[PDB]
């Protein structure tokens, strides 16, 4: 499933790192101004 | 080959985590405001 | 516990790349304009 | 021991994908406005 978080982002692009290095997730979305991972 | 992505873009090192993440790519480059991989 | 950097940062999505690379930590932080792993 | 790129930046946290993607190099620095890695 998708994994919310609570860090920042203003692009879906700032959200790769953050995705990959908690979740092991290779997608992310910026979404309301959080990282979504998935 | 290159593999392209809807992920907007305003600079080329931003697409590297995308690259990486998604495709196993090592370079990313910002072309026309969005992320191509190869 | 925690590793300080001397890497620049105005937002915690900034620190993940650096938190992973420097010390194979899966959690950054912009800590007063600073990266701080964990 | 540096391995320069011709990727363009304004901060070196912008460095350490690149400088991973492209060498497996651990630290990134971001030198007049080109990404260095070593």
């Amino acid at each position: 499933g998708s994994r919310p978080t609570d860090i920042k982002c203003s692009a879906s692009y700032q959200c790769f790192p953050v995705c990959k290095s908690r979740f092991g997730k290779t997608n992310g979305r910026c979404v309301n101004g959080l990282c979504d991972c998935f």
